């Protein structure tokens, strides 16, 4: 996260951590079972880290529960990014507490001019912010008009960009597969950009509205 401030201790307790040696990507607890992520952020196995805060830090908030199903978007396309979205299931339920809650799916989508918050654990790009520690970004969701104008015929149906064409404040390498909460929901998942915080290139991020059909049937298979 780039322009943003640390997220107040367990703030975001739907947000968690991918590790595999070490933290590569953010995801979001839906339920005591799953977890909702980036498809580029996938791996066979992976461990999921929820009541994080400061991740090189022990703060006796965090539960390691191990992946026991990591399904990728059936129409998931590496090449331009699409589909973006991945269902992780926790190979043991996760214990709701004070430092770790789900997020609830969009009953719609939201449009252009919500203001929404993203979060993560990836580069800062700053020597002020500590991407150690949970970092918080308010981001506003951008028209499409705006979104096709930045990528040129690059924006489907399955994504929308969010926050300030102006530069500054963006999420970034690391925050993938994070969480953008709108209102309470979430509406959208770190997915890619050139850059970040770069002008004229605003993050993009896949549209969970459009994923409902596919996240409840699955997590009841
Ligand atoms: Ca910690």
């Amino acid at each position: 996260i780039v322009g943003g401030y640390e997220c107040k201790a367990y703030s975001q307790p739907h947000q968690v951590s991918l590790n595999s040696g070490y933290h590569f990507c953010g995801g979001s607890l839906v339920n005591e079972n799953w977890v909702v992520s980036a498809a580029h952020c996938y791996k066979s196995r992976v461990a999921v880290r929820l009541g994080e805060h400061n991740i090189k830090v022990t703060e006796g908030s965090e539960q390691f529960i191990s992946s026991s199903r990591v399904i990728r978007h059936p129409n998931y396309s590496s090449y331009n990014i699409d589909n973006d979205i991945m269902l992780i299931k926790l190979s043991k339920p996760a214990t709701l507490n004070t430092y770790v809650q789900p997020v609830a799916l969009p009953s719609s989508c939201a449009p252009a001019g919500t203001m929404c918050t993203v979060s993560g654990w990836g580069n800062t790009m700053s020597s002020t912010a500590d991407g150690d520690k949970l970092q918080c970004l308010n981001i506003p969701i951008l028209s499409y008009s705006d979104c096709n104008n930045s990528y040129p015929g690059m924006i489907t149906n399955a994504m929308f960009c969010a926050g300030y064409l102006e530069g500054g404040k963006d999420s970034c390498q690391g925050d993938s597969g994070g969480p953008v909460v709108c209102n309470g929901e979430l509406q959208g998942v770190v997915s890619w950009g050139y850059g970040c915080a770069e002008p004229g290139n605003p993050g993009v991020y896949a549209k969970v509205c459009i994923f409902n059909d596919w996240l409840t049937s699955t997590m009841a298979t």
